[PDB]
């Protein structure tokens, strides 16, 4: 195909100062991020208090320190019991915010600048930090993936901690599972609703050849009862679990680890037709992303037979959700129970089960953003991060085999390069929130200020938020309700003002003979191929995967044949631009 | 770990001329080459003919064709009616040549300047020179994987196409098979007695996220006398296949795509210490080295239990030799020929079944040598093609976790750079034969006029051939059995007179202010970091990942701040070695 999977740009971000990044007063190793779309307030639990930022539009933005310091029992022996603010969610009581507290997890709420307590919350925040923590609400139900106790077991589970009945999943489901995200599916019928989350687990093949661990989905039954012995009745009862597979069918490339999870809901409003976003890695930290369907995942569900079951399943089928509050049969929880594992995979959307890409890239967590071009013509476009602390824009591939992901640009978001430990996507807003260690910054989606180039290389940057318009690369949501924008197939450009790009400044310099010197071409477009021309003949040539950003042509004993015009030409399809003209002029 | 995995040095070879390479009048697409350690002659089988050459030691090589033209019936409406020589095997009878000849599959005997055509003998030659073949000799008896006749259906099988009786392998045991190589091995017992050959095959496991195609070894009885029944009496019986495992344990890194195997018994003459040195690579191209006794190959194939049978096997088990030419009874071999594959897998050598080294370069070959260093120290020397067409000469690792496998060279061989068809291996004359299909070369595994930096550069290498004395780096196989030879811990040129690397030779220059100008360093050693510096400030840093082969520092307008002396330093680990020195000195 096309390696057009690497950033074309490598955005320098030129924002309003003071307004699009704050930094915390201190190092936060560990940190959660809430925003609700829409509103100007960004939420960060710390170390001992939660930060309340505030990003107004247009204005200034700034912070404001709430301290919730662990002051519920300080520790003798001073070490590390600090009340990491683990958990942050809104409810109609308030802003609830719960933290570790010196190993004594608790809960607060904040409503109207007051910090009321709820006292210790067991399962609504670790023990410690850095844990593979996991909490879901819906309604007056919470679902929790923490330990209620320190001196608990070692076999995570997945409870409902709040609701009819406290259930847990059962020693059998799971072998060393890592937590990514779990989601509410609101099916047909409300009893047939179910619980959907995300995870890694050990293979259970422990072949030398097999990869050491595997990505699952699993499904619960939302109005689980609990079963019907007295062992079984505080145990989930209809638990299923699939693999879940992201491999190129080209090549014979798969990438096994599952790193971030997003859903995205169909403008159709069928629960079917929800999108869940995958980022998986291989053991070279290599990446792809894969979309798979709620649709394809129950359908896996509910008539996939079990591994390692050969007979007739049992009437109420496992993973089948029972219309009255009527309790798992012990004989359909049995089955379930001892083969919790469906045989099918579950495979992408659409024909050929592959990867919207796949690079050499380190992703670790993708946002989603379904958007209209100005023009009316829709447009999936992913942001990932790097393991690299940047973030990468790519727009998913449409029609066929013509049609490819465009990785656009990449940008570095923080004052301070570091990691990103947070990312939260406000579709209302158009903005991106993204944090570190030490800061938090709000990303514009529609960022165009970055695509210089004039009017060609604002419709060159394939960037579906913008065009041309006022002498300038501006957002298409800006103001005037048109801009010019391009046409998706080659050659995007034909559409400016002038058909054919501008020339490049004329640049003189005199020197005299056998000096030594060089001419450098600062490599804007990355998928481009840059040469430098003399006399007609190629003395240079720069390709794509070149390291450095910049085509450097070396005169070593400057000679009288070498004197004259050079040019710097770029080519990126059939498209074609003089980057560089310098004249070397006789002067001794 | 340590990426030394790399080569160290792009050696730039500068022998004898007309001595080292020679050419053939053409261009040969399909080639065969042989040559028995210690002569002075390689014989080439090509298109209609096949070449002598001649590599007399220390004096000028040459060529010599001897035609076998498709004389044997020309074809009407002349297409590709060739007969390309594709076997070359020497018997007492004389030189063996087999080639396709107009699909014709025959043979010629070479003895005294003569061609004494044997006629057609179909499984000695494909029909056509892409085809995948395999013969083998011993004795009396020959082994192919060519099948006989042209209409023959679309199932590779191995055959012993010589001997007592035909034996063929049945349509259960291997899944579109590519074969790789195979070899007798002599156990306690004559009757004992095995053949072994590796290849790959498609996956059993159909799993969407299985790889295709997986490595085997299979195994064979050289003693199978055939069946019991009238429909098993011409099949072999005792067949059995493992899969070959090259995965990192570090990592999770698998290497499922064997593409060579190389066999080196060990000194005891103990042929459960022979070792198996294979080659694999993945859906990356990436590559690893694996190592293997025959003695863990043969107990996984007489200890496993069977793949998909769970019940006590035969008494005479399947894959087992009988004593007096008894055929294998019955109810042994359907168990054999339903169920082939073994259950557990055949990892490395030693504790820790990993890898001697894996890197990202795409290795198709592999060649060991067992050498004495000057001190009586054994090495392991690996000799590597990559599909770029070059060699990479690595050093097997050693003790433990302080040892890795060193990549000390990398050398392109031909006159004209082109894919390496053919490599063997002469310890005999401690030469290695490469060819492609313009030309053959002859490298000298003992090459090191390429390490060039003085006594220290000449340690540095780690290069086991070879040592300093009589001012100069030369192979330890000179003459004088005593040259001065580094000490395999860090700092290896401590061994040398001066304790310290020699300065590098100053050079100045006079510029005027505001002019451009840049220095290069060209870089040798690529385990090296390489820093440009200016007033006790480095200014340039180039990392060993570095692309290009120089370190430049560029100096834009000069300033009368920037003037003075530039040291570029180059630094592996504890070593420092000043590479280059500049001084810029004022003149308008
Ligand atoms: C040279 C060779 O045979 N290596 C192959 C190459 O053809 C292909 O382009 C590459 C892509 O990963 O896979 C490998
Ligand atoms: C935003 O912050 C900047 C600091 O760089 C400050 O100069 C400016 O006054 C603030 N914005 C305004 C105009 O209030
Ligand atoms: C917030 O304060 C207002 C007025 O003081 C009060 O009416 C409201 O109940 C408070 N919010 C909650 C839910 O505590
Ligand atoms: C699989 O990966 C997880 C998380 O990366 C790790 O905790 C686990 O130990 C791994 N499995 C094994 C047994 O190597
Ligand atoms: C990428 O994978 C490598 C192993 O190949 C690992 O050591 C490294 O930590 C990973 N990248 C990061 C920093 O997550
Ligand atoms: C060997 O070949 C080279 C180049 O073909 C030639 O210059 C040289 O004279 C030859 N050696 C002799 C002494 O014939
Ligand atoms: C070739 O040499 C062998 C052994 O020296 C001899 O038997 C044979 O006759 C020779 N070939 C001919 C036909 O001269
Ligand atoms: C498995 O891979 C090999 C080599 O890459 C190829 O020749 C073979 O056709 C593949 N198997 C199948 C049937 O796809």
């Amino acid at each position: 195909g096309h390696l057009r999977s690497g950033p074309r740009i490598f955005a320098v971000w030129k924002g309003h100062v003071g307004q699009d990044r704050v930094d915390f007063g201190q190092t936060e190793p560990h940190t959660v991020l809430f925003h609700e779309p829409g509103s100007s307030s960004v939420w960060v639990g710390g170390r001992g208090k939660v930060y309340l930022f505030d990003f107004p539009e247009g204005k200034n933005a700034s912070v404001r320190t709430v301290n919730i310091g662990s002051t519920k029992g300080s520790c003798l022996d001073k070490r590390d019991c600090e009340n990491y603010i683990t958990l942050l969610e809104r409810r109609s009581e308030g802003l609830l915010a719960c933290g570790t507290n010196a190993r004594h997890p608790s809960c607060w709420n904040l409503v109207n600048g007051t910090v009321v307590p709820l006292g210790e919350m067991r399962g609504y925040a670790p023990f410690s930090p850095d844990e593979n923590s996991l909490v879901l609400f819906e309604g007056d139900e919470v679902y929790s993936t923490i330990r209620k106790q320190e001196y608990n077991g070692k076999i995570p589970r997945f409870r409902r901690i709040r609701g009819e009945s406290e259930l847990y999943t059962s020693d059998t489901v799971m072998q060393n599972p890592q937590f990514i995200k779990a989601t509410i599916v609101h099916q047909d019928q409300a009893y047939d609703d179910k619980i959907y989350y995300f995870f890694r687990e050990d293979n259970p093949d422990k072949n030398p050849e097999a990869p050491l661990n595997v990505s699952r989905v699993a499904q619960l039954c939302r109005g689980d009862q609990g079963g019907e012995s007295s062992l079984s009745v505080s145990k989930w009862n209809t638990f299923l679990k699939a693999m879940l597979v992201c491999s190129d069918a080209a090549t014979n490339k798969n990438f096994n680890r599952l790193q971030d999870v997003f859903l995205l809901p169909d403008p159709s409003g069928q629960w079917r037709d929800t999108r869940v976003y995958g980022v998986f890695s291989n053991p070279w930290n290599y990446s792809a992303v894969c979309v798979y369907s709620l649709g394809d995942i129950d359908k896996v569900f509910r008539t996939s037979s079990l591994k390692g079951y050969h007979s007739s399943l049992p009437n109420p089928r496992p993973g089948k959700c029972l219309p009255d509050q009527q309790p798992i049969p012990t004989e359909t929880f049995q089955v379930a129970d001892r083969h919790p594992e469906v045989a099918q995979r579950v495979e992408p959307m659409g024909p050929l089960k592959t990867p919207l890409f796949h690079s050499k890239y380190h992703y670790q967590k993708v946002a989603v953003h379904r958007m209209q071009a100005s023009h009316g013509e829709t447009f999936h476009v992913l942001y990932l991060t790097t393991d690299r602390g940047t973030i990468h824009k790519v727009v998913e591939p449409g029609e066929q085999e013509h049609s490819f992901a465009f990785n656009i640009m990449e940008i570095q978001p923080f004052r301070r390069a570091a990691a990103i430990q947070t990312m939260s996507l406000d579709a209302e807003r158009r903005k991106l929130y993204v944090s570190s260690q030490w800061e938090v910054s709000q990303v514009p989606l529609d960022l165009c200020e970055v695509y210089g180039g004039g009017c060609h290389g604002c419709l060159m940057s394939r960037d579906p938020y913008c065009g041309w318009d006022q002498g300038r690369c501006i957002s298409i949501y800006s103001s005037e309700r048109s801009v010019l924008q391009s046409i998706n197939p080659a050659e995007p450009h034909k559409e400016c003002p002038n058909p054919k790009p501008d020339k490049a400044p004329l640049q003189k310099v005199s020197l005299a003979p056998n000096s030594r010197y060089y001419l450098s071409c600062p490599m804007e477009s990355r998928h481009a191929t840059y040469s430098w021309r003399h006399k007609e003949n190629v003395e240079q040539s720069c390709e794509p995967g070149h390291q450095s950003p910049n085509c450097i042509l070396f005169i070593e004993n400057l000679t009288a044949q070498q004197y004259g015009h050079y040019f710097c030409e770029a080519q990126e399809g059939s498209y074609f631009r003089e980057a560089q003209h310098w004249q070397l002029l006789p002067e001794d």
